[PDB]
């Protein structure tokens, strides 16, 4: 893991009652060098729960990537 990135995303994904929002969580967690979470979620249209899960996991993952950047650490965590 990098800074619990996979642990924290998988923790959130395990909370979802249905497969669509779970998948949208994983989609949100994918890194995108060009767009922030708010820009990306604006393009999601499956439905309300997908939107919320996408944004929740995008926020979790990008906060952790921000922490990783802030730490300036070589290698794994």
């Amino acid at each position: 893991d990098l800074q619990l990135l996979h642990q924290k995303v998988e923790e959130q994904a395990a909370k979802y009652k249905h497969r669509v929002p779970k998948k949208c969580c994983y989609d949100g967690a994918r890194e995108n060098k060009y767009e922030t979470c708010e820009q990306r979620v604006a393009r999601v249209t499956i439905g309300p729960h997908c939107i919320r899960a996408f944004n929740e996991c995008c926020t979790i993952a990008d906060k952790i990537r921000k922490n990783i950047s802030h730490k300036f650490a070589p290698x794994a965590r």
